[PDB]
């Protein structure tokens, strides 16, 4: 911690202050993440994500266990999406930057995917962005290493509007499916400049993925009805034409974001099948317009 000055608080995260940090020693300008306190497991857990190393994932550069204390060190990024997307609202983000973000962020999830290591948490605040038109994914791997809370430290509530079926529904087990349903959603925020399923409680964000993909049943959902949460007295619900749902995306995209947003896990598209979706035959990569 004190090999590194403090410049700026950058916000709270789902586990500490997080804060724009200059080492005293090299210089390096880093995101210092202080975690909420340490067991064994997580120890471990986090050593492991320090090999896991991709341009569209956001570097761990050290992890100081120290004073029995727990300090993440990661490359430092500028901006956010949600912050970009703010910036953005009068026109929306291009539709070409809009894919060239997405096509990144499944190539970052295809290769942690492929190591079997999940996000759990996707969000507009920890997708970052920079000047070159790169887009990374922040705090990979974290969920599994210290368990999504209900609020935070400083008791802001963690949203649910990225959170897949399935774990609403109560299941233990998460699979890769999951980032891809959180992704999907994004997809949809930024060419429609609005949240998806805003959701302000577990039920409330239930009943708004139902309203807008149809309340699942055994045909969609195998297995659906026998969840821990499924509840029989669930409204029925029809589905809405994706045309409705995301205009102006076009016939590819709204393919695309569908097989992102199945109900089962297991016929949702995977981050690899999903690279090789037509959607990014044209697929470029655009400069954003950044102001910092
Ligand atoms: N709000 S903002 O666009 O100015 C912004 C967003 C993110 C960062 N940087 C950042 C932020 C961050 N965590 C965010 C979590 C949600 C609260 C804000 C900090 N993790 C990071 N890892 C590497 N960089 N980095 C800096 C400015």
């Amino acid at each position: 911690m004190e090999n590194f000055q403090k410049v700026e608080k950058i916000g709270e995260g789902t586990y500490g202050v997080v804060y724009k940090a200059r080492n005293k020693l090299t210089g390096e300008v880093v995101a210092l993440k202080k975690i909420r306190l340490v067991p064994s497991t997580a120890i471990r857990e986090i050593s492991l994500l320090k090999e896991l190393n991709h341009p569209n994932i956001v570097k761990l550069l050290d992890v100081i266990h120290t004073e029995n204390k727990l300090y993440l060190v990661f490359e430092f990024l500028h901006q956010d999406l949600k912050k970009f997307m703010d910036a953005s609202a009068l026109t929306g983000i291009p539709l070409p930057l809009i894919k060239s973000y997405l096509f990144q962020l499944l190539q970052g999830l295809a290769f942690c995917h492929s190591h079997r290591v999940l996000h759990r948490d996707l969000k507009p605040q920890n997708l970052l962005i920079n000047t070159e038109g790169a887009i990374k994914l922040a705090d990979f791997g974290l969920a599994r290493a210290f368990g999504v809370p209900v609020r935070t430290y400083t008791h802001e509530v963690v949203t649910l509007w990225y959170r897949a079926p399935e774990i609403l529904l109560g299941c233990k087990y998460y699979s890769t499916a999951v980032d891809i349903w959180s992704l999907g959603c994004i997809f949809a925020e930024m060419v429609t400049r609005r949240a998806l399923f805003p959701g302000d409680s577990e039920i409330d964000q239930l009943f708004r993925i139902f309203r807008t993909l149809g309340t699942p049943d055994e045909v969609v959902w195998p297995g659906v009805t026998s969840m821990p949460d499924y509840k029989p007295s669930f409204p029925k619900w029809a589905r809405q034409d994706f045309s409705k749902v995301v205009p102006p995306l076009d016939e590819d995209g709204r393919s695309l974001l569908s097989q992102m947003l199945h109900y089962d896990p297991n016929k949702r598209i995977s981050a690899k099948a999903a690279l090789a979706h037509p959607f990014f035959q044209d697929v470029t990569k655009p400069v954003p317009h950044l102001r910092l």
